[PDB]
DNA sequence: GACCACGGCGCG
DNA sequence: ACCGCGCCGTGGTC
């Protein structure tokens, strides 16, 4: 039924194309070719095809559109049935699935994924007729947010490399003074990076008392919250925390990074995986550059690594208190909705409480230990972990987790009606009705179940939030293009730009703007803005 | 080499 | 009994 013609497919057909790898910026386009009507269409010459293209449609779109990018071109993203199966069920996150189950196998030529591109988008188009509001999602949304991430993906952002390569050698020398001093108070050496090695030692060798133990296979477990617990039993403890932050910081990011710079651009490309989550929040791949260190001295310095061109300079804004302000207008709480439409801030007056000094001398290192406090409690955090967390009695949590709900009536309210709706329905949805199906809702095990319902109220919130940063992007990019100015990370609910020094400042309240009002709800949200010559100065 | 399950831990 | 991610060594295949 499938029938071959020559390259010059016509308009409006799907694309199918072979990468030697899966990142855009440094793969070589093996294969491209093309489906439409009834037959599929087989360019010879794949580099020089592109150029032929007007838009990218089918799997993985913005992908193939960064590429393009990167080659000089100007092939933006089009449809994508990988994006109407993440709308139908956030399950779908692959090409190799969603082709499994909605008719066809993911292989490896460009001809039968060209073919297979149409076939799908023609199944799931269907699927999707009748979801008003999936379907404002997906033309809203998603498809032009892809445009936005192909951008962003093929701009990258620039390092500073000479800076990373001498804090290495640095870094080095003090995990050396560390693993030195580890060995000498176990009395003998072994691989510090080994969790097995290490729990012997502390555990059998040692005598310190086990506080946990691994999930899997029931290990006992060497943690940061297991050695946070025992820093005083023996002074080796400390030291291995110590250890422990130095080499995950330069094993992850000091290193790796500026091996990761591109030949042509002189900048890091990291990629924006647009169906790889639950809750509809993006995920950073390959390089990840949604969690690059900030929380910790070594960490800062690594943040300032990230720089803009010169000329230029980086914009940082970032919505305060995202996920509390989206809760208030979920729940319709009053006495939250007061909070924000009286100017207070939650994070700083729990920071202020537990570290018992005035709001005033809250640092940020306060301040985000308040955060997974508040966010900890709110999303079900056991009073034994908080009390734990807070360093106070269990009665002192428990007290706490009573006081915060009996403040904010409307939540658990809200809480249950969600989790209600979600055993009835099969699914969750956002502010603009992303669905995310939960049927361990009703597990007949209190275990299973009562996990499934944390992930089920959670979504909505830390839903919304993604839609709201998405359709912010999606209407704040036309307007940076024209103003020259580019947009580069976006970290869930903060945007990264790079603007030339003369219109750093004019870009700042532009997208303030934009992003504050992106979709008014029943509290304002505020977002605060930064700029500098690196992304910890821009914040 | 390339890929994995785990235990861990960076960020949101 | 916080939620959502991806990446890095170990210890182990294949
Ligand atoms: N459950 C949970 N959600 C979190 C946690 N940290 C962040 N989030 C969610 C809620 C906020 C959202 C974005 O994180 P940010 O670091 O930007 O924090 P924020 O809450 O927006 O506040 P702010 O603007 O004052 O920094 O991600 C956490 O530890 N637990
Ligand atoms: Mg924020
Ligand atoms: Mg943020």
């Amino acid at each position: 039924a499938l029938e071959e013609a020559p390259w010059p497919p016509p308009e409006g057909a799907f694309v199918g194309f072979v990468l030697s790898r899966k990142e855009p910026m440094w793969a070589d386009l093996l294969a491209l070719a093309a489906a439409r009507g009834g037959r599929v269409h087989r360019a010879p010459e794949p580099y020089k095809a592109l150029r032929d293209l007007k838009e990218e449609r089918g799997l993985l779109a913005k992908d193939l559109s960064v590429l393009a990018l990167r080659e000089g071109l100007g092939l933006p993203p089009g449809d994508d049935p990988m994006l109407l199966a993440y709308l139908l069920d956030p399950s779908n996150t692959t090409p190799e699935g969603v082709a499994r189950r909605y008719g066809g196998e993911w292989t490896e030529e460009a001809g039968e994924r060209a073919a297979l591109s149409e076939r799908l988008f023609a199944n799931l188009w269907g699927r999707l007729e009748g979801e008003e509001r999936l379907l404002w999602l997906y033309r809203e949304v998603e498809r032009p947010l892809s445009a936005v991430l192909a951008h962003m993906e093929a701009t990258g952002v620039r390092l500073d490399v000479a800076y990373l390569r001498a804090l290495s050698l640095e870094v080095a020398e003090e995990i050396a003074r560390l693993e030195a001093e580890v060995f000498r108070l176990a009395g003998h050496p072994f691989n510090l990076n080994s969790r097995d090695q290490l729990e012997r030692v502390l555990f059998d060798e040692l005598g310190l008392p086990a506080i946990g133990k691994t999930e899997k296979t029931g290990k006992r477990s060497t943690s940061a919250a297991v050695l946070e617990a025992l820093r005083e039993a023996h002074p080796i403890v400390e030291k291995i925390l110590q250890y422990r932050e130095l080499t995950k910081l330069k094993s992850t990011y000091i290193d790796p990074l500026p091996d990761l710079i591109h030949p042509r651009t002189g900048r890091l490309h990291t990629r924006f995986n647009q169906t790889a989550t639950a809750t509809g929040r993006l995920s950073s791949s390959d390089p990840n550059l949604q969690n690059i260190p900030v929380r910790t001295p070594l960490g800062q310095r690594i943040r300032r690594a990230f720089i803009a061109e010169e000329g230029w300079l980086l914009v940082a804004l970032d919505y305060s208190q995202i996920e509390l302000r989206v809760l208030a207008h979920l729940s319709g709480d009053e006495n939250l909705i007061r909070v924000f439409q009286e100017g207070r801030d939650i994070h700083t007056e729990t920071a202020s409480w537990m570290f018992g000094v005035p709001r005033e001398a809250v640092d940020p290192l306060m301040r985000r230990a308040a955060k997974t406090i508040n966010f900890g409690v709110l999303y079900g955090m056991s009073a034994h972990r908080l009390s734990q967390e807070l360093a106070i009695p269990y009665e002192e949590a428990q007290a706490f987790i009573e006081r915060y709900f009996q403040s904010f009536p409307k939540v658990r309210a809200w809480i249950e009606k969600t989790l209600e709706e979600g055993r009835r329905r099969g699914y969750v949805e956002t502010l603009f009705g992303r669905r995310r199906y939960v049927p361990d809702l009703e597990a007949r095990v209190k275990s299973v179940r009562e996990a499934a319902e944390r992930m089920a109220f959670n979504m909505p919130v830390q839903g919304t939030a993604a839609d709201l940063m998405k359709l912010a992007m999606v209407k704040l990019f036309p307007r940076l293009e024209e103003m020259g100015a580019r947009m580069l990370l976006q970290v869930h609910d903060e945007l990264v730009l790079e603007a030339p020094k003369e219109r750093a400042e004019a870009v700042a309240r532009l997208a303030k703007e934009v992003m504050e009002g992106v979709y008014p709800l029943a509290v304002p949200l505020e977002v605060e803005v930064g700029i500098g010559e690196d992304w910890l100065s821009a914040k």
